[PDB]
């Protein structure tokens, strides 16, 4: 191809660079009454690539060892 | 590319800097009655990429040792 | 980029500058009768980037010793 | 950047100055009946960026020793 | 920056001025009958930035020795 004046870039490769470097959203809470934990609450979320969830789980530990 | 008089830069790399950053909400609060702490809460958030939520995890430790 | 007469900056950049020193509002109350600490309140709220909330948790004693 | 012949600075800048001075609101109040402190208040509120709280609970002592 | 015929300084230096000096009110009243103390009350409130707060809480003994 040849050089332009402008940066901006295509749909498909703002998706794919969205995927290659992931999401993780990651909360929790906790109610307790007396001294006793009486409700909780834990939720995690990842997106990505292939290449880049294995980071994830090898990592986290959900390959085989 | 070329060289401009502006800075100004795109919305997908807007976002891709604010994950590598992260961001962190931390709260907690206690009622406490007659010196017996009869209510208690405590809550958590945390939003990143995957390259920076395992520097969260691995300092907190919900990696494996 | 070339240097210009004014000083003014990006959206995402007050954001980032805003993080990356962080906010931390605490507050207390105590309602004592006779001599008895009849009712008490505590609170906190933390707000900062990863690399930031970490400084606050190494310091207070969060993260595996 | 270049010298100009006014000092007014961003609002971004305010709200930074104003967090790492931080701000101390403290009060207490008791009423008491024949020499008996029948009721008592107390009560604390700090704000800051978190360099400047540690430095509020550093020589408070909420800090671990 | 230049020198100018006039002093006159901005609202964000007043507020710093006000806080590093700090303010304390201070109060009490009593009541007696027949030699005995019936009823009585006391109050005191301080406003101050960190940095002078520990001024105050020093001298006082709020802080651990």
């Amino acid at each position: 191809s040849i050089q332009k004046s402008t940066n901006s870039s295509s749909l498909a490769e703002v998706i794919d660079r969205i995927l290659d470097k992931g999401i993780v959203i990651d909360a929790f809470a906790r109610v307790s009454v007396v001294g006793i934990e009486i409700l909780t609450i834990e939720a995690r979320v990842v997106i990505a690539s292939v290449d880049t969830w294995l980071r994830y789980a090898e990592a986290v530990g959900l390959l085989r060892d």
